[PDB]
């Protein structure tokens, strides 16, 4: 489980252009923001009058943030750590958000659900500590941030905020109960998706 969760991971970073596209003219970049984007709408659209937040953060990271269930925080038994955690890592639980943070140098995670805050980090896919409760809420949903990793993404590697609105808008048009919201905190830039 230990050895196999750490190949998965392996297995992306060594065929990665196989999982998320051309990792050198910033298609397999972008592309990270849309896999994790894609988990948001599906979540969003399991629910009633969801939104869903992007934020490029100015050291070139980006968030995605629901207002859904929350990833599930119990135990999954087969791997005896959280659920979000096996979701983040296990690469056979649509490539999936393992392979975002396979690439990503660091992955923050902050799940609210069940009137808890959860959060756990990741490097290079590898848990820092178990998922953790950080705090009380009433709020529900989910947080991914990811710093991609330049040992794997050349050339192209700061983040366009038209290729996010452009993808953005037609993921707005296409699920027109959803709310979208791109914020660019590099310059205050700020766009609201909603049909
Ligand atoms: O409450 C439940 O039964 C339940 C199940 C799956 C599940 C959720 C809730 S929320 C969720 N995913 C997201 O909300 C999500 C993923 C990412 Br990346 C973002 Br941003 N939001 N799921 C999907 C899922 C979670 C674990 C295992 C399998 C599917």
């Amino acid at each position: 489980s230990s050895i196999k969760v750490l190949k998965g991971l392996d297995a992306v970073r060594k065929r990665p252009g196989m999982y998320i596209g051309d990792t050198d003219d910033g298609t397999g970049l972008h592309h990270m923001v849309f896999e994790v984007v894609d988990n948001a709408i599906d979540e969003a659209l399991a629910g009633h009058c969801k939104e869903i937040i992007v934020t490029i953060h100015a050291d070139n990271s980006v968030s995605v943030q629901d207002d859904g269930r929350g990833i599930p925080t119990g135990i999954h038994p087969e791997e005896g750590v959280s659920a979000a955690e096996v979701i983040m890592t296990v690469l056979h639980a649509g490539v999936g958000v393992s392979v975002v943070n396979a690439l990503s140098q660091k992955l923050e995670l902050v799940i609210q659900r069940e009137g808890k805050i959860h959060r756990q980090i990741y490097e290079h896919g590898v848990p820092q500590a178990p998922l953790a409760v950080t705090g009380e809420t009433e709020k529900t949903g989910t947080m991914v941030r990811f710093w991609p990793s330049l040992e794997t993404f050349t050339n192209v590697t700061e983040f366009e905020y038209e290729i996010l609105a452009k993808r953005l808008r037609e993921l707005s048009f296409l699920n027109s109960g959803v709310s979208i919201r791109l914020r660019d905190k590099r310059d205050g830039k700020e766009d609201h998706f909603h049909y």
